[PDB]
């Protein structure tokens, strides 16, 4: 029947995967099909699109691989009668400005952000840690929007906890994925023997993780490394890990929210012209540990770890 289009910038990230699943019964309870598509990067995208066109689809959710690329997508939907929805990663003009008139669904970035530093504060204490040979590596990536408001928000929160400054330290990751964050925290980790420990502050789990292996490579053990994700689904596999890690815990938000929501949202607009909200922003998070992740997963739906 109704074919919508649900197109995602990481497939292989168990988020996405997880926004996927919840679209899937949305398109159950309401009636439509879900087109499931990778949209890596912004070819592929705009290619994707005419693939939709072709399969007779009336709209699509979309995580972008770029912001940048709002325009060419609000043109080529346009152009094919399609409507759109932004999840996740908002549209942003030529000049870096938002696409308000998109509708975007997406988490707290900036209050989630603030609860990781909030989260790794504590944790600090929690150990004993002598604040003088601590430091806080940054992974950054402020050419997205929403990656720049929770590491700000991170920050901030280290700061305003009583964290000095000068020992917070910035590093610009190449992609959102462990190999970047990875080569990333590298670089820094050499420039500073005189640290102990290491807070490692990143936008999302993989980002987290990849700064945890890296500095697993150069000598540091669990005890003195804290690492929080973002995302919650895709630190599974870490937080089952027989041994303890670096990488503490990580923050859950919802997904399963975002992938239904958002597709409901679509469907009533393109079933019946019911125009949605332009800014739908989901504060839900819960902290996941090697201690709670299984109750805590279940809890929610997301069964099975
Ligand atoms: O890439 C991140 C993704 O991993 C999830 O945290 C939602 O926001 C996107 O920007």
């Amino acid at each position: 029947n109704l074919k919508l289009g649900f197109l995602v910038k990481q497939p292989e990230e168990p988020w996405f995967q997880t926004e996927w699943k919840f679209a899937d019964k949305a398109g159950k309870d309401l009636g439509f099909e879900v087109i499931k598509i990778a949209v890596p990067d912004g070819e592929k995208t705009l290619n994707a699109i005419d693939s939709l066109a072709a399969s007779g689809a009336k709209g699509f959710v979309i995580c972008t691989p770029d912001p940048k690329l709002g325009s060419a997508i609000v043109a080529k939907a346009r152009g094919y009668d399609m409507k759109v929805i932004a999840v996740d990663d908002q549209f942003v003009n030529a000049k870096g400005k938002p696409m308000d008139t998109v509708p975007l669904v997406m988490l707290a970035a900036t209050k989630i952000g603030e609860r990781q530093g909030q989260e790794l504060y504590k944790e600090m204490q929690k150990r004993g840690w002598d604040v003088k040979e601590s430091a806080v590596m940054a992974i950054t990536a402020n050419e997205l929007d929403t990656a720049r408001r929770r590491t700000t928000g991170s920050m901030d929160a280290l700061k305003a906890a009583g964290f000095p400054e000068k020992q917070i330290y910035q590093v610009p990751t190449k992609s959102n994925d462990i190999p970047g964050a990875f080569d990333a925290a590298n670089s820094m980790l050499v420039q500073h023997p005189e640290v102990k420990h290491w807070l490692i502050v990143g936008m999302n789990d993989s980002t987290v993780l990849g700064g945890v292996r890296a500095t697993e490579g150069q000598g540091f053990k669990a005890a003195d490394i804290i690492g929080i994700g973002i995302n919650g689904v895709d630190a599974v596999s870490e937080l089952s890990k027989a041994q303890a890690t670096g990488f503490y815990g990580s923050l859950l938000p919802s997904p399963d929210v975002h992938g239904y929501k958002s597709s409901e949202m679509l469907y009533n607009w393109v079933a019946k012209d019911v125009e949605p909200p332009k800014f739908t922003e989901v504060t839900d998070v819960v902290l996941i540990t090697r201690d709670n992740f299984k109750e805590e997963l279940e809890k929610k739906g997301l069964g099975g770890k």
